[PDB]
This record gives structure tokens, C-alpha cells and sequence, in this order.
């Protein structure tokens, strides 16, 4: 046995938005991020506008209400908790960073896909070409294809769709 969600139908809520991007650009970016995993697993993700959801996403700075505070510009950038109740599964992004949909700063989609991998029970990868490798890089690929090391890893938890 490993650590994982018992249900295949998960809900997320975007609690607050970063000033660095428009509501629509944020929402598009996170939705594409969950799709990364939904496409290769039986998992399904639906967004809630209110109330408590399984994966609760928020932006914040410094001491933000958990034992893992951010540090301002540079340094740490996001973290997410493994599956479980309450804080379990949630994702936090440091809003002293610069979030973008481009080549500049941290690309919010890529970092969300990474952080959501942790939310589903994945650990970091040893393959520098994985999405779950602990070092951020931006490859500027024409379109994004989820690398094989990570499709293997998430499927070990949930199986193919
Ligand atoms: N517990 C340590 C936390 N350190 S952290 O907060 O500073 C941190 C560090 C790195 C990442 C992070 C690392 C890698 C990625 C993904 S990199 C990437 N993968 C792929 C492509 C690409 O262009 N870039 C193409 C396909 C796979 C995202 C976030 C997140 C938080
Ligand atoms: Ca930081
Ligand atoms: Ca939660
Ligand atoms: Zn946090
Ligand atoms: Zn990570």
C-alpha cells in the first residue's frame, strides 16, 4: 500500500488570485494542470466556487497559516500537501514570486502540474526530464506532453483511464 486518494472524483477551489495574471489566465492554467493527470488516470476534477473542496488552492506570502512559511522573492516558490483531510491535498503558491503564462518568471501551469502531482501522492523524481524533478526549468516546448516517468508514477497509484 501507498498514500493516495480513495475517491476518483476530486474537487478544487481557487480561493484567491495572484495579481500577476488575470482571473481567466489563472483558471485556465490550473485547469490545464489537473488535465495533465486526468488524461492518464481515472481521476476527474471539478472546480467549486464556494465551500470546502478536496484540493484548496491559494496564493500567499510569508507566514500564511501552516508550518511551512514562504520567504519572499526567490527562494521557495510553492508547496502542496499529500492526500488526506483538511490541509491534505492543498496547494500554496508564494505570491512574492512572479507567476506567468510565458517564458518569464515561474510558469504557473508547469508549477501547478508539479505541485498537483504532490497533491495526488507523488514524490519527487530522479529523472531531470520528469515533471516531478525538484528543479524548475522551462523548455518552451511547442505543446506539452507529460513525460513517461511521471505517467508511470501516477498510474502506479490510480491506473490507466
Ligand atoms: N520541498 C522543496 C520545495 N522547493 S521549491 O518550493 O522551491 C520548488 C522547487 C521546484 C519546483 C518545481 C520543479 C519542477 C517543475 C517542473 S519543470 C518542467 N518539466 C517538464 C517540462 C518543462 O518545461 N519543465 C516539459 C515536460 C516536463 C515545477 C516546479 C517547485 C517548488
Ligand atoms: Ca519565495
Ligand atoms: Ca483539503
Ligand atoms: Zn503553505
Ligand atoms: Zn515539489
Amino acid at each position: 500500500r501507498t498514500l493516495k486518494w480513495s475517491k476518483m472524483n476530486l474537487t478544487y477551489r481557487i480561493v484567491n488570485y495572484t495579481p500577476d495574471m488575470t482571473h481567466s489566465e489563472v483558471e485556465k492554467a490550473f485547469k490545464k494542470a489537473f488535465k495533465v493527470w486526468s488524461d492518464v488516470t481515472p481521476l476527474n476534477f471539478t472546480r467549486l466556487h464556494d465551500g470546502i473542496a478536496d484540493i484548496m488552492i491559494s496564493f500567499g506570502i510569508k507566514e500564511h497559516g501552516d508550518f511551512y512559511p514562504f520567504d519572499g522573492p526567490s527562494g521557495l516558490l510553492a508547496h502542496a500537501f499529500p492526500p488526506g483531510p483538511n490541509y491534505g491535498g492543498d496547494a500554496h503558491f508564494d505570491d512574492d514570486e512572479t507567476w506567468t503564462s510565458s517564458s518569464k518568471g515561474y510558469n504557473l501551469f508547469l508549477v501547478a502540474a508539479h505541485e498537483f502531482g504532490h497533491s495526488l501522492g507523488l514524490d519527487h523524481s530522479k529523472d531531470p526530464g520528469a515533471l516531478m524533478f525538484p528543479i524548475y526549468t522551462y523548455t518552451g516546448k511547442s505543446h506539452f506532453m507529460l513525460p513517461d516517468d511521471d505517467v508511470q508514477g501516477i498510474q502506479s497509484l490510480y491506473g490507466p483511464g
